[PDB]
């Protein structure tokens, strides 16, 4: 029962962007528009935007879910390896062996599904403020290369917009390396 990551722009125009931010040394983060990936550090504010036509009715909700990129690992469900998971690194709200945080939202809502038993971050969507975009300050709390963890296997991050029922209003995912230097992962990767 693998997690659908099949594009779904919806009634509400529903589409993703990220920040333009290059790769400096510096950046905290950045996404590669040809590779759909977003290079981040570890427990490091990673924005994602949310896009749409049409503002969804309040009651929607945004999550987020983290599922293994290659079909081999894909039935897996991806959590924090036992080190990260036992790190004294808790905000009080996201459960220990989640990968993915929601930072800066006391509404953030965490789950850990009954029947699959996948990780997910949930929170109300906000429409942007007085601004084109909504913005979510997204954590991932455990390093691609983490021993025991993803243990170097690549990831794809699936974002569901949903109603207040939690029926499907719309979709999008890119894919997720978690890395000490992002600017340059990134170029490294681009490379070729
Ligand atoms: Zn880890």
């Amino acid at each position: 029962s693998v997690p659908s990551q099949k594009t779904y722009q919806g009634s509400y125009g529903f589409r993703l962007g990220f920040l333009h931010s290059g790769t400096a040394k510096s950046v905290t983060c950045t996404y590669s528009p040809a590779l759909n990936k977003m290079f981040c550090q570890l427990a490091k504010t990673c924005p994602v935007q949310l896009w749409v036509d049409s503002t969804p009715p309040p009651g929607t909700r945004v999550r987020a879910m983290a599922i293994y990129k290659q079909s081999q690992h894909m039935t897996e469900v991806v959590r924090r390896c036992p080190h990260h998971e036992r790190c004294s690194d808790s905000d009080g709200l996201a459960p220990p062996q989640h990968l993915i945080r929601v930072e800066g939202n006391l509404r953030v809502e965490y789950l850990d599904d009954r029947n699959t038993f996948r990780h997910s971050v949930v929170v109300p969507y906000e429409p942007p403020e007085v601004s084109d975009c909504t913005t979510i300050h997204y954590n991932y709390m455990c390093n691609s290369s983490c021993m025991g963890g993803m243990n170097r296997r690549p990831i794809l991050t699936i974002i569901t917009l949903e109603d207040s029922s939690g029926n499907l209003l719309g979709r999008n995912s890119f894919e997720v390396r978690v890395c000490a230097c992002p600017g340059r992962d990134r170029r490294t990767e681009e490379e070729n």
